């Protein structure tokens, strides 16, 4: 479905949907190519530094029940709940996506490009945020609900080892999906003219 | 030209054309509706720090004389021409973008979310990077050559005194676009099990 819908609505009609259901149609299969697609996104001098560990479904709730606990452990009793809440959104969804960004790579283009040595740390992000974009856009042309959270780096050391992930990759982000189940929140833009000059 | 193109093409045709030239259907209204289109893109919290200033024909062309000279004082003789030739690519084009990052914005951020002091200013590059990436394939789906480029931080000093940028904006990147003017250069991927892992 990411080929009847054109680029401008893909663009205007991906929302955060952070509350998703479950879904056979939305197969193991469908997210590969999701993700094949995806990694046309460009990384500074092409390094290709990122790196994608989908979680489906058992493993999928294993990862949001690995937050909760951190979470439990980490978070007054008086606000645990309150603080948990939101995770049943994503629990209850088809899958999440893990997005990392391959350190030892970042580390080797430092040292190819020392010209660029500064700046290939936030080129690191900047590339992983163009792909993490990029899996938003073709998964909601599918239609299919998606979010972006952080909850990197306390979860990290457990996603790390439970998942036998290299040291060298950093969790940036975690994209839970699935069938929507929830309307996208109202969006509010500063105007126009105050973000764009033209000389 | 956005509208023909569906996404997943969007996504697949969009390379860095490094030589543009000019043409007079690429005006400063086609560029503007690009960029309301790429504002969809989303920021951390809905911070919306990214700016953008385009510097059109005129203006374009006294950039990236900025640049050659800004170069031309930190390169040693022997060196210069080499490393000004690609310059000429970008200079021959209609126009260039800057992306800029309001730091004001991201500093308080920091200070209304403290639980994400830390991350927001890698969130602030990631929210650019994904606006660049969205103008970036908007423009290639309108049949428009562009580039990634990178003169900052050496030319952000002339730039902000040269074009009245606020002291906060940084310069994160520049956008020279135009008549496609070149052939892609061949683009080489990791093999595909080497970045994904499913579980
Ligand atoms: C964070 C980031 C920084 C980049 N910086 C530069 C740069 O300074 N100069 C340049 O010519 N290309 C730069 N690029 C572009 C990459 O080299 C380019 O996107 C990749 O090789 C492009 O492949 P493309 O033609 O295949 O799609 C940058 C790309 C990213 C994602
Ligand atoms: C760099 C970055 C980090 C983000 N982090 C979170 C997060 O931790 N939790 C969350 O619920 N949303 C997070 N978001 C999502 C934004 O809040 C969201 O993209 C924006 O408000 C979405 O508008 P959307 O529904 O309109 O398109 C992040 C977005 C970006 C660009």
């Amino acid at each position: 479905s990411a080929t009847t819908t054109n680029l401008k609505e893909a663009i205007v009609n991906r929302r955060s949907i952070r509350k998703v259901t479950k879904n056979d149609a939305i197969t193991k299969e469908r997210i590969e190519e999701v993700l094949k697609t995806a990694l046309h996104a460009p990384t500074s001098f092409n390094m290709q530094s990122g790196r994608m560990v989908v979680l489906m479904d058992g493993e999928h709730e294993k990862f949001w029940d690995i937050v909760k606990e951190t979470l439990r452990a980490r978070v007054p009793a008086e606000n645990f709940e309150a603080t948990v809440e939101r995770l049943k959104g994503f629990h209850a969804g088809v899958g999440t996506v893990l997005f990392f960004e391959d350190q030892a790579t970042v580390e080797k283009m430092q040292e190819n490009a020392p010209l660029y040595k500064d700046q290939f740390p936030f080129w690191s992000h900047q590339g992983n945020a163009m792909l993490q974009h990029t899996v938003w856009m073709l998964l909601s042309a599918e239609g299919i609900g998606a979010s972006l959270q952080h909850y990197n780096p306390i979860v990290d050391a457990e996603v790390k080892e439970t998942w036998n992930i290299p040291a060298e990759w950093s969790l940036v982000g975690q994209m839970p999906f699935g069938e929507p189940n929830e309307q996208p929140a109202e969006r509010t833009f500063l105007p126009t003219e105050d973000v764009v000059k033209f000389y």
